[PDB]
């Protein structure tokens, strides 16, 4: 990765030439090359290249499989000042922390909102528990009062949060994967309503996005939920049409997910402060958020001088109210075996076949079990780990008898792992990222021979290093709970 200039990846389904508009005018003043390019496949060419230290210094996302590219240390840390955060809504920092750190720039934000129809409905209902009644009202008039997606859980989880539904437990900028509200009292509550207007006639268990949509630009239902990539549709359908927020449930509000877009600096780029300055204070301005939105619109977005702006749109207004009260979508890893789970859940409900309480108390089984299978996992391969590097270094020693050729360099131990492997005909597993942050070797009487150069942990995994039968020192490694892929997670 080239040093002095800028390489910037973002969709090309995204305002790509207003983006390298910003860059012409960074170009100008710090004369510095901007090079902004939209490569097909993007959500995977950018992993494989970034984990090499190759791709761009900045790169734009909205779908990473629910925070992969942060699971995978493929982003540094933004440090923006007090002052800079304040220039963008609170919440919005919120979605791009991981690790109780931030990791993106929120660009654009996005979430769904209640579309209602202004001529059957001038008065869109505030509340679920109304929409019964209000259904019958419109049975008559020949039309139904609600049709949305019902298969996929990112459109019926906010209802069944809205009582208290979540996944896991945010506590302490980490996810306790061991407290899953999923059979929660608010859950079973969210999700019994919703099979109960169906049961009642009102909705169809087999209504999709299209179904729902084509007829909701049809006149045919008065009320929809979905979100601004729709609106383009109802626009050359000549409804008129409103946006509002999402109706509350037993008092709670509709919590549907902050979906986010993100702008990242790779954490591999030699040009880390270069690329803070533009996206500080170039692309995140009202000229530079402009220039892109007009080129392909954003939705709302982060920045408070220019979402104010957009929201005289009421549309856009709307879509950030409900985005305020929405729930930010776990990052950890396997959170798509979770979705899974919950998205036949509901299925199951809807379609009769199980009661509320058993398809959920089902979920909450198959969800617990997954994630014990993945704590098994991910620990048994770390200790097949430290085993290697301990044959490895074990090797080596009876080379000479002694720690000599053993320099203190931290890179140096993985290809005397990785020459382990190959000449041993093992498996390949050699360290993941994050491994080098609470990793020394020492060895009998504990003197540093490689790692960093302060104080060593008192306490902590330390696989012996044997040689002919006395231990000649010590592997301390680092701790699985802190790998960069797991430091999201609690695990008690």
């Amino acid at each position: 990765i080239e040093e002095g200039k800028l390489v910037i990846w973002i969709n090309g389904d995204k305002g790509y030439n207003g983006l390298a508009e910003v860059g012409k005018k960074f170009e100008k003043d710090t004369g510095i090359k901007v090079t902004v390019e939209h490569p097909d496949k993007l959500e995977e060419k950018f992993p494989q290249v970034a984990a090499t230290g190759d791709g761009p210094d900045i790169i734009f996302w909205a779908h990473d499989r629910f925070g992969g590219y942060a699971q995978s240390g493929l982003l540094a840390e933004i440090t923006p000042d007090k002052a800079f955060q304040d220039k963008l809504y609170p919440f919005t920092w919120d979605a791009v922390r991981y690790n109780g750190k931030l990791i993106a720039y929120p660009i654009a934000v996005e979430a769904l909102s209640l579309i209602y129809n202004k001529d059957l409905l001038p008065n869109p209902p505030k509340t679920w528990e109304e929409i019964p009644a209000l259904d019958k009202e419109l049975k008559a008039k020949g039309k139904s009062a609600l049709m949305f997606n019902l298969q996929e859980p990112y459109f019926t989880w906010p209802l069944i949060a809205a009582d208290g539904g979540y996944a896991f437990k945010y506590e302490n900028g980490k996810y306790d994967i061991k407290d899953v509200g999923v059979d929660n009292a608010g859950a079973k509550a969210g999700l019994t309503f919703l099979v109960d207007l169906i049961k009642n006639k009102h909705m169809n268990a087999d209504t999709d996005y299209s179904i729902a949509e084509a007829a909701f630009n049809k006149g045919e239902t008065a009320m929809t939920i979905n979100g601004p990539w729709a609106w383009s549709n109802i626009d050359t359908s000549k409804v008129n049409y409103g946006v509002t927020v999402l109706p509350t449930f037993k008092g709670q509000p509709s919590k549907p997910f902050v979906g986010v877009l993100s702008a990242g600096i790779n954490a591999a780029s030699p040009n880390k402060e270069l690329a803070k300055e533009f996206l500080e204070n170039y692309l995140l301005t009202d000229e530079g958020l402009e220039a892109v939105n007009k080129d392909k619109p954003l939705g709302a977005v982060a920045l408070k001088s220019y979402e104010e702006e957009l929201a005289k749109d009421p549309r856009i207004a709307a879509t950030m109210e409900n985005a305020q009260k929405g729930e930010i979508m776990p990052n950890i890893p396997q959170m798509s075996a979770f979705w899974y789970a919950v998205r036949t859940a509901v299925i199951n409900a809807a379609s009769g076949r199980q009661t509320v309480d058993e398809a959920l108390k089902d979920a909450q089984t198959n969800a617990a079990a997954h994630m014990r299978g993945f704590i098994d996992y991910i620990k048994s391969s770390n200790e097949q780990r430290i085993n290697m590097l301990s044959e490895a270094l074990e090797e080596q020693y009876s080379h000479h008898g002694n720690w000599i050729f053993l320099r203190n360099n931290d890179q140096v131990v993985y290809q005397i792992m990785r020459s382990f492997e190959q000449n041993s005909d093992s498996s390949h597993n050699l360290p993941p990222k994050g491994w080098r942050t609470q990793f020394w070797v020492v060895d009998s009487q504990f003197n540093r021979l490689v790692g960093h150069s302060g104080p060593l942990p008192k306490e902590g995994p330390r696989h012996p290093i044997r040689y002919n039968n006395e231990i000649v020192g010590w592997v301390l490694t680092t701790p699985v709970e802190r790998l960069t892929r797991n430091t999201d997670i609690n695990f008690d």
